[PDB]
């Protein structure tokens, strides 16, 4: 009984369904790896190296997911390099899967399975109760669909039934917008959270179990991937702290044409409604705001990309360090700090919006990073050091993407030729297989 | 004109004078080595790395400068490490000095020769143009006493008397509550902000100079050593970006017993007077926000201690390729990393306000330090290893202030004992003679 197609709730909320198909307007798709090239180094064997966009409007969350390189060319429900879970925060299919076949049937097997099941765009039922009879007489009904989500927030002993109207706003964008991982082998998704939702909380977490997201193939360190904490940083920066919700900022109250106040559901950047959003609670001008939050970004920027050096240099240290016959034993304390390193670096910065929601937090993760980085190619030096080799280990040229690709050993021609061709010949199967059996308009 | 003699003004002015006599209520005097021995390492060498505390009231100002281990023990006026500027910014008997003797007389010499002059504690005539009919008239009539903090305001664009009340009130403490160093051959009182008050801004006036304010003794690189930038670091903070001044948190308007307003002149701890500092504009209580304060202060702290930790083994390993026969032209690039990373940590944290003031900026910098001083480390094992050394370096026992004194080899028992000496038969002669010629009452 989950509703998975939006446009059934056109008639009955138009106002929140324009504002929410408004996402649409918000399509320029930034290719990140082009703009930060070192990138391609310290994912080198994970995904993340072939393509990683900035995020742009909810509403191409399902073509995204199915366009980027990370997914592959999966020639049947079976093949391609990644499970069910990659679908679990682009659509509201997901919440009519889970209902359906239940959470661990829906976890079970490739992405390519949920090609023709996950086909509506990021909607109500992600968000909403709509089965309620509340719901249609305008009340939000605001709902948890994701079980997994609902198992987190329980504990941070925050069980979202009993949470106020308040901390359950941000609770619903911290369905998808924080640090996770795939968990067993069914590939669940986890929030590392367990022990708390800060660096060390998490970094905590995932060493108690041995866990790793893969292996960087230059430095063969055991990896972690951050993603997107945003609830957590959110909740340790100055608004979290005040009880500025995500919807303060990002789905304010406005009016429509004859007055009647609803939410904006047209989610994206707040100052382009500063008058609803920061001008409700600030006295600053948008210009003076803007300028403020634009300084913590460049501040956050140039100390990144120094431990991005850093860390670059560690990886191709450590490739050198092996190819000199460094063993097993020899490399493993060198590649507990890379792992640490770059885990910190990564959660630091993950978050596209940590200059606005945890600038502090950011900056403190960075010189953690820092730290262990140069622990990490101290230690690598005076390793090269015994295997005779005593002068700076030269870096290849990775001045661009596509250079800081093949320096990895990708093959970018064929990866994006067989990305084209499954765009082209599949998306339309999976298409026509969902209408056929009305999961799709 | 000046008047010195600050009970002078104590039956015009009994609110501003009682509260002012105040501040010799905040007289613990604490042991910053002692809580942390790094810094007899980071600044060996030094007068640092003998004698530092936290600050307390204004009133121990020209106590707690005749008592340092700092100034030695001069036997004559000629005598003893340091020059008349360390007077500077402790007493309103420098002001008399300067309108006396002018500038340069003032600057001539050791600051033993000031001792039977400079006797009245910091007061009125820092702050305040007492000689203005206004004054007596209950007006602030405030002014910038000291002439090189007059050309400093003057270089940032901000000359004093065109500026508004509001600036010059954080003015007034901007005279001594800043990074300042010694220039030329009479050591001139100077504040490094010709290019602006940025660490990269004051890091370029000095390198544009080739200055150093001492060489370390274990690594010998040439040093800067910062001083309390409270002035730079609160304008780039967000309260000083908003105006809210240096006053409006440490010297509130209050109310006597007849209900007349005035400024209370006991500056101290904002958290002591809650209800008139922060309560004026946030509606969140006094234990949340101290508990935010106190949270930056342990974010700050954690991280400060790591940049610490890496530059206590930077020096002890640029000691040990000194030992190991490296040469000044090897050395060289490590010591430019040395002292931009100490340089980076010590003014990030030589406030000790830095993380209420601006915690982000504080943050920033101890970060790019740790950039430098893992480029330091780094180069220092591959120029060890050069020489034949692959082993990490050990360092000697720091672990108390005592341990960390004598391994840089200060004879601690005869350095005290000395001073002691000079407090118990010097300090006398001084007062006595002050008082014989009418200085002190
Ligand atoms: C399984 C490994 C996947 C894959 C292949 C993708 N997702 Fe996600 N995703 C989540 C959030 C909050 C965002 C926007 C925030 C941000 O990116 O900073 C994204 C974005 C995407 C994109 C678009 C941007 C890009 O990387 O190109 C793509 C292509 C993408 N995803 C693929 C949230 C989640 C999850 C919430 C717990 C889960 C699980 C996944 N994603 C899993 C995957
Ligand atoms: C798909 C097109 C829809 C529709 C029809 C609705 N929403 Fe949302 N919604 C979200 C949040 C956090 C709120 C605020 C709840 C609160 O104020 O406490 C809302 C609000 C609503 C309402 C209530 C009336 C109103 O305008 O406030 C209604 C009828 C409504 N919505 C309909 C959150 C989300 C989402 C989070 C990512 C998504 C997606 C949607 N809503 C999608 C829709
Ligand atoms: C709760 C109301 C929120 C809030 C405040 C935000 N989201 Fe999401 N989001 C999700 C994914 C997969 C993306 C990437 C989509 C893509 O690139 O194709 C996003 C993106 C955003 C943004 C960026 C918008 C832009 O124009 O850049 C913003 C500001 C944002 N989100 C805020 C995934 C999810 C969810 C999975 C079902 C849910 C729930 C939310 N987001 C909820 C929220
Ligand atoms: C509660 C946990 C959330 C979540 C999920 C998001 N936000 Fe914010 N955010 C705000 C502003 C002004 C920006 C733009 C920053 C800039 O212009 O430089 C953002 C950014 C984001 C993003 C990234 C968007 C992108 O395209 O990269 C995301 C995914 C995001 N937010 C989600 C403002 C605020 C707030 C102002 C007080 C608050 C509260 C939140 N955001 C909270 C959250
Ligand atoms: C719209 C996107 C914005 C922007 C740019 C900012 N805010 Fe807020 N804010 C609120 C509260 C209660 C505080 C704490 C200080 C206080 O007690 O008043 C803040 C703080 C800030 C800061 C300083 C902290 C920092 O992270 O540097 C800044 C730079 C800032 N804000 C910018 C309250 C609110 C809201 C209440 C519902 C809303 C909406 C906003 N703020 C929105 C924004
Ligand atoms: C302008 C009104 C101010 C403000 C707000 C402060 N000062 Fe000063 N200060 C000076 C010296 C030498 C010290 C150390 C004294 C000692 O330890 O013996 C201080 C100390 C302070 C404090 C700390 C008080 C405490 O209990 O810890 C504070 C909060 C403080 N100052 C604020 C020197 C000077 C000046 C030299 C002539 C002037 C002018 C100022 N300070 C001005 C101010
Ligand atoms: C304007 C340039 C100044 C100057 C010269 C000083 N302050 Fe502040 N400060 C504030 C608070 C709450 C503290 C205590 C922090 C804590 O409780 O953990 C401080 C600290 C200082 C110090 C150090 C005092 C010490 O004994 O260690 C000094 C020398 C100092 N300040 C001087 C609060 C504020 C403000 C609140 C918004 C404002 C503005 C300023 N201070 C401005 C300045
Ligand atoms: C007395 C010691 C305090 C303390 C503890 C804080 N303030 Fe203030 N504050 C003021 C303004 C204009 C802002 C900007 C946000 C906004 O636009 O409202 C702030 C911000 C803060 C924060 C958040 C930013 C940060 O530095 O982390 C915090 C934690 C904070 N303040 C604490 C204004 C004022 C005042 C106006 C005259 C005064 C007084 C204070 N603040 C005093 C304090
Ligand atoms: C331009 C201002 C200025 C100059 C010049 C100056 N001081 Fe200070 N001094 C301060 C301020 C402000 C404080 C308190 C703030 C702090 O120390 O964090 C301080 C604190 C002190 C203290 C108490 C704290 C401590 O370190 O034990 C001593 C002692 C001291 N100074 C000695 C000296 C000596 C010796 C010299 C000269 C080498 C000197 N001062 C020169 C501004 C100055
Ligand atoms: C280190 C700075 C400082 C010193 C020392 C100092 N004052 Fe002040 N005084 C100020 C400031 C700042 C103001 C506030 C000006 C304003 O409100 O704009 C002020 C205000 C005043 C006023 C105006 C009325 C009022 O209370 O606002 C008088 C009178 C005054 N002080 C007298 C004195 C006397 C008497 C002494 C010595 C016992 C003294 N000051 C020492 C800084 C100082
Ligand atoms: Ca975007
Ligand atoms: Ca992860
Ligand atoms: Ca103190
Ligand atoms: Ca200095």
């Amino acid at each position: 009984t989950v509703e998975a197609k939006n446009e059934t709730f056109a008639p009955q909320h138009p106002d929140q369904y324009l504002s929410w198909k408004a996402t649409s307007e918000q399509s320029e798709r930034v290719d990140a790896l082009a703009e930060d090239p070192r990138l391609v180094i310290l994912w080198a064997g994970y995904p993340f190296s072939r393509d990683y966009n900035k995020p742009r409007g909810h509403a191409f969350a399902v073509t995204d997911v199915r366009e980027t390189l990370r997914t592959g060319a999966p020639k049947n429900a079976e093949d391609g390099p990644l499970p069910m879970a990659c679908w679990s925060c682009k659509s509201p299919d997901v919440a009519r899967l889970i209902q359906k076949d239940g959470e661990d049937g829906y976890f079970h097997g490739k992405w390519a399975r949920g090609g023709p099941e996950i086909v509506n765009n990021l909607g109500c039922a992600d968000c909403h109760n709509t089965a309620s009879p509340e719901f249609a007489k305008g009340k939000p009904e605001l709902t948890l669909s994701r079980p997994y989500a609902a198992r987190a927030m329980e504990a941070i002993g925050k069980p979202f039934e009993k949470a106020g109207r308040f901390d359950q706003q941000s609770m619903v964008c911290g369905q998808c917008h924080v640090e996770y991982y795939f968990d067993g082998k069914n590939k669940a998704v986890k929030f590392p959270w367990d022990d708390g939702m800060k660096v060390e909380n998490m970094e905590q977490y995932y060493d108690k179990i041995a866990f790793s997201d893969w292996t960087n193939s230059l430095s063969k360190t055991p990896m972690l991937k951050a993603q997107n904490p945003e609830y957590e940083t959110w909740t340790a920066g100055i608004h979290g702290k005040n009880n500025v919700t995500c919807i303060d900022c990002h789905m304010p109250k406005v009016q429509n044409a004859e007055g009647k106040l609803y939410t904006d559901h047209k989610i994206g950047n707040p100052f382009d409604n500063f008058a609803q959003t920061c001008a409700n609670c600030h006295t600053q001008d948008k210009a003076a705001l803007q300028k403020v939050v634009a300084e913590r970004k460049q501040s956050i920027n140039d100390l990144k990309i120094k431990v991005e050096d850093q860390l670059v240099h560690a990886h191709f240290e450590a490739k050198a360090a092996l190819d000199a016959g460094a063993t097993e034993a020899e490399m493993k304390p060198i590649q507990d700090d890379i792992r640490h390193a770059q885990w910190r670096w990564d959660l630091a910065i993950a978050s596209h919006g940590i200059h606005m929601h945890a600038p502090e937090e950011g900056l403190r993760m960075l010189g953690t990073a820092m730290d262990k980085a140069a622990d990490a190619r101290t230690k690598l030096a005076r390793l090269l050091a015994t295997k005779g080799i005593t002068h700076e280990i030269q870096i290849p040229d990775i001045s661009t993407k596509e250079k800081a690709q093949q320096a990895i050993g990708l093959n970018m021609e064929q990866i994006k030729a067989e990305k084209q061709d499954f765009i082209k010949t599949v998306i339309p199967q999976w298409e026509e297989q969902a209408r056929k059996n009305g999961l799709l308009s």
